[PDB]
């Protein structure tokens, strides 16, 4: 077994290869999109993970698409996250913040000024996001048609990612993960399905990847390349965003570009919850020969699949999502071959302590 052996992940050293995937739980305070001590307890419980990757966190107020998702743009958010990272560190853990802009997976009622959310193009996502009702409970609501960003707004978006990384470093995170997956803003630019722009940020794959690579360069310059990871979902369809008619070649272009920056890791979200065609071993080989940082695989993994792919030299670590919701001590359980706690999906999104901090250890 290799899952319980250490791994260098850029600037930090993980003691095992069992990572906690980013998981939106929608329990932040409004007004202010503020993380809470309850969230701190949840993360502290999971500090034995090789690496915790936080729930997706707004780079700006405009970035918000979900009621209850936290930000990392305000002083109060910075202060609250500082307490959370300190608690994880007190338990000898490591924590990355996943930073997003939701783009068109959003609703005008939670945008600044009540305005339409932004995207690469003015095309509805044709999905739902999660808002809160008058009692503060999570509700699913159809997405608002977005406004296409003007060319002169793009530097501001890059600056918002840069600023959020400055804030993340101050807040005590060990790494940052850019959310370039799952149909959110960066992926909206990457995908031809969502990007119909005819300027330097659409058309060719070079142009479609331009924004994400500008963001990568800005955040590497703000902090250091060995502090930066990126999550992609570049094969298949996620939240109605496919990867276009040349998805493999386009993915390999992006990955070769990322490699040039010497970033800490590439995190591949392989499938959504409904599943789909597995990655071919040939594709995994092509990725591996092009990227020289850590590769994290995710999406309905088992420990056995992770060991197989680590043993084949194709990935370095695995991120578990739902098994981490339900098993704070997932590392110990997988090491000991213990049963896993029963998941309670009704409490994944929103609410309070129940279904959040009340899953037991062994
Ligand atoms: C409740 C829930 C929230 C999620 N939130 C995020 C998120 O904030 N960022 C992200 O990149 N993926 C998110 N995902 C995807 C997970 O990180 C993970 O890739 C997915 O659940 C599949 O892995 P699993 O089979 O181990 O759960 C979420 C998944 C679930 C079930």
């Amino acid at each position: 077994e290799k899952l319980f052996t250490p791994l260098k992940v850029g600037a930090v050293t993980a003691p095992n290869r069992v990572f906690m995937a980013p998981l939106t739980r929608l329990r932040s305070i409004e007004p202010g999109d503020i993380p809470t001590p309850l969230m701190g307890e949840y993360y502290r419980q999971r500090a034995s993970a090789g690496l915790i990757i936080s729930e997706a966190t707004q780079i700006s107020a405009q970035a918000k698409g979900y009621a209850g998702a936290p930000g990392l743009h305000s002083p109060e958010q910075i202060a609250a996250w500082k307490k959370i990272t300190a608690g994880v560190h007190a338990e000898d853990g490591r924590i990355a913040v996943q930073l997003w802009h939701t783009g068109r997976i959003s609703h005008s009622s939670i945008q600044p000024g009540g305005q339409a959310p932004v995207s690469a193009s003015a095309l509805n996502a044709n999905t739902r996001t999660s808002l809160r009702d008058e009692n503060g409970n999570a509700i699913r609501v159809d997405t608002t048609t977005p406004r296409a960003l003007e060319l002169d707004e793009i530097p501001g978006i890059v600056n918002d990612f840069r600023q959020a990384v400055a804030n993340a470093r101050e807040a005590g995170f060990d790494l940052v993960e850019l959310h370039s997956a799952h149909g959110y803003l960066l992926h909206q630019f990457l995908s031809p399905s969502s990007n119909q722009r005819t300027d330097q940020y659409g058309g060719s794959v070079e142009n479609r990847a331009r924004l994400v690579l500008e963001v990568v360069d800005a955040v590497c310059n703000e902090w250091s390349a060995d502090r930066i990871g990126i999550r992609v979902s570049p094969i298949g369809t996620f939240q109605n965003v496919d990867n276009g008619p040349n998805e493999e070649a386009d993915a390999l272009y992006l990955i070769e570009e990322l490699a040039k920056r010497g970033i800490a890791y590439l995190h591949m979200s392989e499938t959504d919850l409904a599943g789909g065609k597995p990655y071919s071993e040939a594709f995994r080989q092509k990725v591996r020969e092009r990227f020289h940082g850590v590769i994290i695989g995710a999406g309905a993994y088992t420990a056995e699949k992770a060991e197989d792919l680590i043993g084949k030299g194709l990935i370095d670590a695995v991120a578990f999502g739902r098994d981490y919701i339900a098993n704070p001590d997932l590392v110990a359980r997988l090491q000991k071959k213990a049963e896993l706690n029963p998941q309670r999906p009704e409490s994944f999104a929103g609410g309070g302590a129940e279904g959040y901090t009340d899953y037991p250890s062994l």
